[PDB]
């Protein structure tokens, strides 16, 4: 029973020459929350130019009609009260907080000592509950975190532990790790903090963002971020539509996603987002399809042909 | 130091609407042996409509040229003289024998005894070597047999170790093996026959062939086959372009695949082909490439932006 958080309208948002309009995500949200039936939906970040700003709100007013407000997710930032007032701006309930999972990436880009930075981060996290809002943490980076910097990594994740968030993603950010390095990441955190709920979050660079994703289902992880065809910024995120499959049918853990759905949201972002997909594309491609040869990845079952 | 052997122009002619001239499949082979330096290509099937016939011969009388006729090999079938014959014309010089791997397979197509099919398939392996060509034998539907009919397949296996071939093909001709099944059935075969040249061959039905691949990498494997952009019937099959980067950057193993003819064999069979490959596709895609955020894979490696 694994929680599935779609990043398509706001990581995915990030491809270049994609750019949603507010029907556009409007649409797409209620797709994919009322009929694939994914978990959350990230659909947006914090402080983008307003406009996204009016999007979220008109989002959020729906939302609360379907009595599904905590389901929505914002992408923030470490920027004291900006992301926070933003987001309680926008009528969103949950934050999703950036923090650098690398000492790498903590240096080269703020100058600042774990301690020092840890200390923004106990801020925006009391800011936010201080404004109503819920927050989970992104350890950015954190697959060059746990291989090169794990010291920085296992205070980050310490420090974490005693705030009082809902969520730890863990993700491949620059998309570089192979199953075994995804298991055994996922496995040293989970088997310090056996009660906290990490999701992994991988990056299909070489390909192999769903291996990775089943092996983070194997050491531990509560939940799954991915995208509706893998959009997403280089090589995209998780496939969405290859991630549910093959765990419904490779792994013992399962998914509240409806699969007969699963054709209609492919072809629904491919559409809005102006990105399209190769007709061999797994699960969703046109020509993908086509009883000696029976594969259990039936066209019907992803409601197709018919 | 593992064989990389292209089905591009074979498998993936079987892909809809994908049809290659004899002008194509001539520079096709050309480019992958000569620049990408993939070790050996699966041309053709034998008894195609003639045509296909005079296509072989074509790339048989060059690639004599090129001292190197022992690199093409054609996909053959179990019907006695007839796909012999049609080699022994075609100027090539190795088989690749389709055999049913599967019991289930055997049975609903043919309907024999397998020491009934085992006699017909030494049959084919003695005259082709009567003939003058070398033999590497497909286990067709392997996936589901090792898994359903074990049985059936180790008697396979142990009958063909008596005949005189090159390489055993374990495919996952339906593309439904997961990384752990495909580490055990490719570690069943390898620690019974030791001294064997066994080759996996993948497909990408759930996004897993190269993740596949690299476990049976690890259960023993020599050689792997794969097509340029996937291309094949279904989903296709492994991607040559990520399984590639991936060996080399994943894996202690190695490869004499040249990357930086790899963006060019792309955009190659792309156009000849006809089937698009998305902007996001891994390594090869349009926008796949756009230092604090210094990703392995980088453009000027794969002979692009520079
Ligand atoms: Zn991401
Ligand atoms: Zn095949």
């Amino acid at each position: 029973r694994l929680e599935i958080l779609d990043v398509t309208l706001r990581d995915g948002e990030q491809t270049r020459g994609v750019s949603f309009s507010t029907s556009e995500k409007l649409n797409i949200a209620k797709f994919l929350l009322q009929k694939l039936n994914v978990d959350r939906v990230e659909i947006a970040s914090a402080r983008v130019s307003k406009g996204e700003l009016e999007t979220v709100q008109k989002i959020m007013e729906w939302a609360a009609t379907e009595q599904l407000t905590e389901r929505i997710e914002i992408l923030g930032f470490v920027d004291g009260n900006k992301t926070v007032d933003w987001i309680k701006d926008s009528g969103a309930k949950v934050l999703n907080l950036l923090t650098k999972g690398s000492l790498h990436h903590l240096e080269k880009q703020l100058g600042k000592t774990p301690k020092e930075f840890f200390t923004d981060v106990s801020f925006v996290i009391e800011y936010a509950i201080k404004s109503g809002l819920k927050i989970n943490v992104y350890l950015e980076d954190w697959s060059n975190g746990f291989r090169n910097s794990p010291d920085y990594v296992k205070s980050l994740v310490e420090h974490l532990s005693k705030e009082h968030i809902e969520r730890i993603f863990l993700p491949d950010t620059l998309g570089v790790l192979s199953p075994e390095e995804t298991f055994q990441g996922v496995d040293s955190l989970i088997q310090k903090y056996p009660d906290i709920h990490f999701e992994f979050h991988g990056h299909n660079d070489y390909d192999l963002s769903v291996a990775n994703s089943l092996q983070a289902i194997r050491a531990g992880v509560k939940g799954l971020h991915a995208s509706i065809n893998g959009l997403g910024e280089r090589a995209g995120n998780t496939p969405l539509e290859a991630l549910v499959t093959t765990i419904h049918d490779k792994s013992n853990s399962k998914t509240n996603i409806n699969e007969i759905a699963i054709t209609e949201a492919s072809r629904l972002v491919e559409v809005f987002s102006g990105k399209r997909i190769s007709a061999n594309r797994p699960i969703v491609g046109e020509d993908v399809f086509t009883n000696l040869y029976a594969n259990p990845i039936l066209p019907e079952r992803f409601g197709r042909k018919r």
